[PDB]
């Protein structure tokens, strides 16, 4: 199976995270799907789809995702797999985390996708609910940053990148 991998082309460092992603799980497998690129109905074809998306980079959700948003609903989607991340930082902002994460999760839960990957919420203090599921013990998709622990958001993105196409494929399986 392929992956598809849609992120907001305005916001910063969702680029390297992007190519990171496709390189690590392996770019035979893994397809850009920068929305500057090509346009949202491309995003049914891909038997997995992964978001990311930056919460208040420049703000709340950047034009080239926003104009699209409205969209992403009309999308089929059923079945599909689906990977979530998102990047933020909870000492600078904290509990505005991750919510534009939450945004593409909520469009998604009643399109019947797969979530894979989620991340643990120890160590993360917050009370909102929209980034998160089980009572707030995950994240419903990956936590980056690039204030607190930069060095290890290489680390963020290695682990969870074998962890998704491990538990995608042990799903389809």
């Amino acid at each position: 199976m392929n992956m598809g991998l849609f992120y907001g082309s305005s916001t910063c460092y969702t680029e390297m995270a992007a190519e990171k992603i496709r390189d690590i799980i392996g770019p035979e497998l893994v397809t850009l799907h920068n929305l500057k690129d090509d346009s949202p109905k491309l995003m049914e074809q891909y038997d997995v789809l992964i978001l990311g998306i930056p919460t208040w980079d420049f703000g709340e959700i950047q034009e080239d995702w926003e104009a699209v948003w409205d969209q992403l609903d009309d999308l089929n989607l059923e079945g599909k797999i689906v990977a979530l991340y998102g990047l933020g930082d909870q000492l600078g902002y904290g509990e505005w985390f991750l919510d534009a994460l939450g945004m593409l999760h909520d469009k998604l839960s009643t399109k019947g996708v797969k979530f894979v990957g989620y991340w643990p919420t120890e160590g993360y203090e917050f009370t909102s609910p929209k980034p998160v599921i089980a009572d707030g013990q995950l994240f419903v998709g990956l936590a980056l940053d690039e204030t607190n622990q930069y060095d290890l958001s290489d680390e963020r993105i290695q682990s969870w990148c074998e962890q998704i196409l491990n538990e995608m494929a042990e799903h389809y399986a």
